[PDB]
C-alpha cells in the first residue's frame, strides 16, 4: 500500500504594489497685504526649428522613453509670475517586460510506479 | 491499494497593484489686501517650425512614450500670470508586456501505474 | 508500505514593494508686507536649431531613458518669479524585465518506485 | 516501510522595498516686511544648436541613462527670482534585470527507490 | 525501516532594502526688514554647440551612466537670485543585475535507495 504525492506548485506571479501619495501641504496666509505696480510688462520668446533631413531609429529595440527620436521638449520653462506646480509632473511608467520579451512555463511531473508482486 | 494525486497547481498571475492618491492640501486665505496696477501687458510669442524631409521609424520596435518620433513639445511652458497645477500631469503607463511578447504555457502532467499482481 | 510526496515548490516572484510619499510642507504667511515695483520688465530668449542630417540607432538596444537619441530637453529652466515646485518632477521607471529578456522556467518532478516483491 | 520526503522548495523572489518619504519642512515667515524696486529687467539667453550629420549607436547595450546619445540638456539652469525647488527632481530608475537577461530555472527531483524484497 | 528526506531549500532572493527621508528643516523668519534696489538688472547668456560628424557607440556594453556619450550638460548652473533647492536632485538608480546577465538555477535532488532482502 502506498501514497504517491506530487504536489507541484508552479506559481508565477510578478508584480508590483505601490502607495502613492501627494499632500500639497497647507499654505496659509494671513493678511497678505501688497502693493504691486508692473507697468509694461514685455517678454518676448523666439523659438525656430528647421530640418533637413532627419530619420528614425531603423533597427530593432524596447526602451520607453522620450529619448528614443530628436526632438525639442519645452515644459514649464519660462513662467512668468505665481507659478504654483504642487505633484504637478508624475510619471510613473511601470513596465514588467519590455519589448521582445519571451515566457515559456513548462510543468510536467512524472509519476510512474511499476510494482510488481 | 494505493493513491495518485498529482495537484499540479499551475498558476499564471502577473499584475500590478496601485494605491495612487492626490491632495490638493489647504490653500488657507484670509484678509489677503492687494492693489495691483499692470497697465499694458504686451507678450510676443513667435513659434515657427519647418521640415525639408523627415522620415519615421522603418524597424520593429515596442517602446510606449512620445519619444518615438521627432516633434515639438509644448507644455504650461510660459505661463504669464497667476497659473497654478496641482496634481495636474500625472502620466501613469503601466504596461505588462510590450510589443512582441510571446506566451506559451505547457502543463502535460502525467501519470502512469503499470502495476502487475 | 511507503509514501512518496515531493511537494516541489517551484516559485518565480519578482517584484517591487514602494511606499512613496510627498509633503509640501508648511508656508506659513504672517502679515507679509510688500510694495513692488518692476517698471518695464522685458526678457528676451532666443531658442534656434538647425538639423541637417541626424540618424538614429541601428542597433539593437533596451534602455529606457531620454538619452537615446539627439535632442534639445528645457524643463522649468528660466522661471523670472514665484516659481515654486513641490514634488513637481518625479520621474520613477521601474523596470523589472528591460527588452530582449528571455524566461524558461522548467518543473519536471521524477517519481518512479521500480518495488519488486 | 519507508516515507521519501524531498520537499525541494526552489524559490526566486529578487525585489527590492523602498521607503520614499519628502517634507518640504517649515517655512514660517512672520512680519517680512519689504520695499523691492527693480527697474529696467531685462536679461538675454540665446541658445544655438547646429548638427551637420550625427549618428546613434549601432551596438547593442543595456543600459538605462541619459547619457546614451548626444544632447543638449536644460533645466532649471537660470532661475531668476524667487525660484524654489523642494524634493523636486526625484529620478528613481529600478532595475531589477536589464535587457539581454536570461533566466532559466530548472528544478528535477527524481525519486526512485529500487526496493527488492 | 527507514526515512530519506532531503528538505533541499534553494532559495535565491537577491534584493535591496532602504529607507531614503528628506527633512527641509526649519526656515524661521521673523521680522526680516529689507530694502532692495537692483535697477538695470541685464544678465548676458550665449550658449554656442556645432558639431559636424559625431558618432556613438558600436560595441555591447551595458552602463547606466550619463558618460556615455559627448553631451553638453547644464543644470541649475546660473541661479542669479533667491535660489533654493532642497533635496532637489535625488537620483537613485539601484540596479540589482546590469545589461547581459545570465542566471541558471539548477535544483536536482537525486534519491536512490536500492535496497535489497
Ligand atoms: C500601503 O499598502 C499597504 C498594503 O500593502 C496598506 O496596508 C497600507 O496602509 C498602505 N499605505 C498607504 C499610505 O497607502
Ligand atoms: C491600499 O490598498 C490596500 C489594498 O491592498 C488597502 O487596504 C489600503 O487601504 C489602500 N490605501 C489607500 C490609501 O489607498
Ligand atoms: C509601508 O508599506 C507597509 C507595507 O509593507 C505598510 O505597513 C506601511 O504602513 C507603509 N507606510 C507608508 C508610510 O506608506
Ligand atoms: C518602512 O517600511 C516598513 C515595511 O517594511 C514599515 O514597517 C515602516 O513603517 C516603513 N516606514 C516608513 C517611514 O515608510
Ligand atoms: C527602516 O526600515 C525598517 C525596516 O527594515 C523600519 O523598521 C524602520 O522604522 C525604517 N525607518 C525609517 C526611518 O524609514
Amino acid at each position: 500500500s502506498f501514497e504517491l504525492t506530487q504536489p507541484s506548485s508552479v506559481s508565477v506571479s510578478p508584480g508590483q504594489t505601490a502607495n502613492i501619495t501627494c499632500s500639497g501641504g497647507y499654505l496659509g496666509e494671513t493678511y497678505r497685504s501688497w502693493y504691486q505696480q508692473k507697468p509694461g510688462q514685455s517678454p518676448v520668446l523666439v523659438i525656430y526649428q528647421s530640418s533637413k533631413r532627419p530619420s528614425g531609429i531603423p533597427g530593432r529595440f524596447s526602451g520607453s522613453n522620450s529619448g528614443n527620436t530628436a526632438t525639442l521638449t519645452i515644459s514649464g520653462t519660462q513662467p512668468l509670475d505665481e507659478a504654483d506646480y504642487f505633484c504637478q509632473a508624475w510619471d510613473f511608467t511601470s513596465v514588467v517586460f519590455g519589448g521582445g520579451t519571451k515566457l515559456t512555463v513548462l510543468g510536467q511531473p512524472k509519476a510512474a510506479p511499476s510494482v510488481t508482486l
